[PDB]
């Protein structure tokens, strides 16, 4: 998967893409995503994390769609990607937790919702994590 | 080739142990070699990964080590360590606000206490 790619590209490691093109292959991947061409998106997205995968919105992207397919823990990998890449957004905190929960993992689980009611300053993504830590 | 046993556990502690005595040793080549072995093995073993990025970031490859310390954040969800790690990268890569990003982070999250205090050295030096 993306991540194992990030991986090899590492242990083996030139603008083949330019921004603009880039941009709008991502544009594409959502008109597949929002039209419930799940299958298509998921390609679309792939593509863009092989060519840049340290890129939080191609990251934020796939793992939708994996936590749409109940991919659980492939999602819960690349959201925590992505808050590595954007230490600043909880969203994909709360989202790790809730796929932790589908994980049977509870623990790991209340503390994503811990760590969003500590640290997000988004006052509704906080209500959110509240009720899945009423409901642990 | 982890998924399908291909070496026995036993064996491959002990190249992992073999690995970081090279490391120690100062045979970074060697570990080097070493530790893309084992992540060729198993590219979901966090402390494989952590490996190979701290032989990277000992021969300046900074961006590469980085790139690997963020992988092995992810799976391993809760240990700041690679995150610390990061920071010090981007200070070598004159990225300094996104070094503070980095140690206060670990400040915020981590439970390693240990590990707090040399992210707060950091940030006590960065202007
Ligand atoms: N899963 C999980 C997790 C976690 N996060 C922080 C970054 C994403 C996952 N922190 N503590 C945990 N048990
Ligand atoms: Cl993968
Ligand atoms: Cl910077
Ligand atoms: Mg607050």
């Amino acid at each position: 998967g993306s991540i194992s790619t990030a991986v090899i590209d590492a242990i083996n490691s030139i603008n083949a893409i330019p921004d603009d093109m880039m941009d709008d292959i991502y544009s594409y991947a959502y008109d597949f995503y929002n039209k419930g061409r799940i299958e298509e998106a998921e390609v679309f997205f792939r593509f863009l994390c092989i060519y840049d995968f340290y890129n939080v919105d191609y990251i934020m992207g796939l793992a939708a769609i994996y936590q749409i397919k109940e991919q659980f823990q492939q999602a819960a990998d690349l959201y925590a990607v992505a808050f590595a890449l954007g230490k600043n957004d909880y969203t994909p905190v709360f989202h790790t937790g809730q796929c932790q929960l589908r994980l049977k993992a509870p623990l790991k689980a209340k503390e994503c919702f811990e760590l969003v009611i500590q640290h997000s300053n988004d006052e509704k993504l906080k209500i959110k994590a509240q009720s899945y830590l009423d409901a642990i």
